[PDB]
């Protein structure tokens, strides 16, 4: 299972345009949000999540929260790892094409009464998905830090290409609140119609 998902990850990188659209013109690096964002509007089809706060942070990495019912977390028998880690890991592209094209990429899941976190450097797992406290809350954040190994040219996030395509989904999935954030210079947008 290990051997798979390594060689599965790689696949993604030697064809990372092939999975995420243009790595030099800042379409596959925005397509990369737009996949996380994806799956929280997912999330929010199911009739689970209703805010999604996605966040442009200071060092160019982006988060995307949800109050979904978060990411399940019991251990999948096959792989003898979290269900998490397959999905993150195992190749609407997947979230784990995120994953395999960042350097670095922080998961915290809000489920059954706990918070559970997980870190990966080019979608390889640093630990088993771990405990970190209890909460009432549900959801997930993904936060990624884009591979500079496969995003050339333009490597910073553009606010308005983001939020033009949050606005979208806004009103396309109406009852859905989104909200955008740029620590780098504090703008928020707040999209619900
Ligand atoms: C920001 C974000 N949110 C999600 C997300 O909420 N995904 C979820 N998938 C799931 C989910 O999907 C499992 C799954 C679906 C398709 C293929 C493999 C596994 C199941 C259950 C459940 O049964 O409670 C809950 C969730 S929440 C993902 Cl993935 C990302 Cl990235």
């Amino acid at each position: 299972s290990s051997i798979k998902v390594l060689k599965g990850l790689d696949a993604v990188r030697k064809r990372p345009g092939m999975y995420i659209g243009d790595t030099d013109d800042g379409t596959g690096l925005h397509h990369m949000v737009f996949e996380v964002v994806d799956n929280a509007i997912d999330e929010a089809l199911a009739g689970h999540c209703k805010e999604i706060i996605v966040t442009i942070h200071a060092d160019n990495s982006v988060s995307v929260q949800d109050d979904g019912r978060g990411i399940p977390t019991g251990i999948h028998p096959e792989e003898g790892v979290s269900a998490a880690e397959v999905i993150m890991t195992v190749l609407g592209v997947g979230v784990s094409v995120v994953n395999a094209l960042s350097q670095k990429l922080e998961l915290v899941i809000q489920r059954e009464g706990k918070i559970h976190r997980q870190i990966y450097e080019h979608g390889v797992p640093q630990a088993p998905l771990a405990v970190t406290g209890e909460t009432e809350k549900t959801g997930t954040m993904v936060r990624f830090w884009p591979s500079l190994e496969t995003f050339t040219n333009v490597t910073e996030f553009e606010y308005e290409i983001l939020a033009k395509r949050l606005r979208e989904l806004s009103f396309l999935n109406s009852g859905v609140s989104i909200r955008l954030r740029d620590k780098r210079d504090g703008k928020e947008d707040h999209f619900h119609y």
